[PDB]
């Protein structure tokens, strides 16, 4: 079968050299429309991002947009069990740039997360979970606005690797026998119907996200990075992970011990701004930006506890369907929606397109074009606090008039 | 060396008959008094445990308490490097029920968590914390009252099984190149300097703590069990704990399909209540404690994940300070002051004693002693509503009366 994908007639393809994005003014942009309310948050963001393009570049920037695909549609374009092509994960490395809905994985094929898979393939090891606060949304919590952090989960590697064995199948057995007569494992309680899942953690792993992270926090004058672990329990992953993060901080950021430890600070080349690089015990951490939001900034952590942590500070300033979020690599990225497919509503014109739009805002500001960036915050900001917002928010609060999500799209144009 | 424990002239050793306890009414209880505040919580426990006691049962019974040890002081009592005697393992079961402040390891001699240390030396499978909220606490959230919730967390297996290997360590190689070569696992991102950690999850280890969740719910008539875990990752260890959870509500306890799943309904044979068995993934659980609170009661999840969500749900009532925890097995339970030691407070007689003071009213309510075990929440919900609370508390309200350690045990006294 010959690819089902149209390459722009106008549109130019972004480049990198050493390591810097060269982006046309008129870059082809690859995206994917997401299952079910992929299908109502889509169209909304193409639209909310061309406006804010065409308003802060007065129609000299323009991007054309390329459709790719991935997950039901896939297989609907492609053929059946084509849920990921392999096109789509050429298209985006090629293209550099890509943004998508949301996906999900079909259950009964053994398939693994569509989501991790793109991440995986792509080697996108840095998930990029920013987590603000947006005035007037109706939050769980009593102080929401405190909470201005900025999540760097790494993406490569951890239990989400997907190596594992079932229970009672001979490989798992293979395994288990492996680990108590070669390895002289005594501490599986219950050998017998065990499954058994690996967890790697690595130097290189490690530090190629804490870098992203410091150089992060250092390009945007933030205030501290907190390296955050479980490493009492898991001393040799986790707590690997906290050491060789401090190692980096240390060997090329030149941090240097705060008082009688552990702490670090790691001077802004750029401002003088000594950053503060500390670590959190995970569960500890989970109550820490409940009750002590205003002190942590920057995180670096593990897959499986940045998924968590992502999640629960989503929740906390209101934003569970306004969460944006980037997959980003060495040769490229994949800007997402972060919420699920939700698929009662699908088609409706009812959902928050937030998240999509919020992700589109990095894209844009990672494409380096932070005026039309700026614009979309500057909309949303405005909308939300207009209260003209859809039902999901609209349900929560008094005096909100409710709308679709295409016109909560107008509206955060109306509001740049 | 010769025991140090003296064991009490006046006093009687609980027994077990059948799975059920028989408690006399002079009880011989051991207790570890704990590293760091210990030394100030243990004391208002003590006191304050006798006189729930002394009240409910008008002197007709008394607990015989015995100190045993566990941490630094039993390194000042037995000896250098004697961090958790035989004989303390071996008098925790003896004697069926015990009772520990906080303690702490030490780090730099590869000494694992002395917590988690006695749950699997005693086999005690079920980390059973309680959530509620004690009106007059300061909270983080809006409504701190819609939280009550009981978490059973899986106490012998998943990764806690502390089974790993140190990157570049000749036995990580080990594991490593089985992986590789015999298992044929292609998807370790960075092999060296890799570390690596075994995740166990067996059927019967899951099976014993979902059928101690739901015997409870049985038991206290509560209105669901809801199974956590991230099984769309980790297929084959939290997909099956969900799966062996499901499936054992089946088996043993007649649930049935409720509309056309994946819930089920288990009629309560003592009050005809259906209780629901349902679950939600991980990191969305995370976002729903917060956001609809009132949807959830009993939890049954793995060891990490109970961890972690024991930790939000306890900070989120404002409870980090008094949340109240119990390992239980099939022989012997030991309850435990769940915060840390805060070595900067020891011996001031200033921090919450509330946390070890709840974890001794479940010991009671364990014993059969419901009477004093009212007595005590009573008294803490006086105490508190009195807005008669130590610093923890006082600093984040207004119109408190700061009270000392010790005073705070006399207020839940006087609120008997
Ligand atoms: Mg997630
Ligand atoms: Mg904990």
């Amino acid at each position: 079968m010959e690819s089902k994908v149209v390459v722009p007639a106008q549109g130019k393809k972004i480049t990198l050299q050493n390591g810097k994005l060269n982006v046309p003014e008129n870059p082809i942009i690859p995206y994917i429309e997401g299952d079910g309310i992929g299908v109502d948050v889509t169209p909304a963001m193409l639209k909310v991002v061309d406006a804010a393009v065409e308003k802060a570049y007065k129609g000299e920037r323009k991007i054309s947009w390329m459709e790719i695909y991935t997950g039901e549609k896939s297989t609907q374009v492609y053929g059946q069990d084509v849920w990921l092509p392999a096109e789509t994960l050429d298209l985006i490395r090629e293209y550099r740039v890509a943004i998508k809905g949301p996906l999900t994985t079909p259950v009964g094929g053994g398939i693994r997360s569509l989501n991790v898979a793109l991440r995986q393939e792509l080697d996108l090891y840095i998930c990029l979970r920013p987590v603000r606060y947006y005035q007037g949304t109706p939050s769980p919590v009593k102080h929401p606005e405190l909470t201005d952090m900025v999540i760097f989960r790494e993406n490569s590697e951890d239990i989400y690797a997907g190596i594992e064995w079932k229970a009672d199948s001979a490989d798992a057995e293979k395994v288990i026998k492996f680990l108590r007569e070669e390895m002289g494992v005594k501490k599986i309680r219950f050998p017998e119907h065990c499954g058994i899942g690996i967890k790697p953690c690595s130097e290189e792993g490690t530090k190629r996200l804490v870098r992203a992270a410091i150089e992060y926090a250092i390009a945007n004058d933030r205030d501290s990075v907190t390296l955050v672990h479980k490493g009492n329990i898991m001393k040799f992953t986790e707590g690997a992970f906290k050491d060789w993060g401090y190692q980096l901080a240390r060997e090329e950021f030149g941090g240097e011990l705060i008082d009688g430890g552990p702490w670090l600070k790691v001077k802004n080349p750029n401002t003088g701004k000594e950053i503060v690089i500390k670590d959190v015990i995970a569960d500890a951490f989970l109550q820490q930006i409940l009750l002590r939001p205003a002190e942590y900034d920057v995180i670096a952590c593990m897959n499986l506890n940045g998924d968590y942590i992502s999640d629960a500070l989503a929740a906390q300033v209101g934003g569970i369907g306004i969460a944006p979020g980037a997959n980003i690599g060495d040769e490229c990225a994949l800007f997402e929606a972060t919420h699920g497919t939700a698929p009662k509503y699908a088609g409706q014109d009812k959902v928050n397109p937030g998240s999509i739009i919020l992700s589109a805002e990095m894209m844009l500001r990672h494409m380096g074009w932070t005026e039309a960036a700026d614009l979309i915050v500057k909309g949303m900001e405005g909308a939300i606090n207009a209260k003209t917002v859809t039902y999901d928010f609209e349900r929560l609060m008094d005096g909100a008039k409710l709308l679709k999500c295409s016109e909560f799209g107008d509206a955060i144009i109306e509001n740049m």
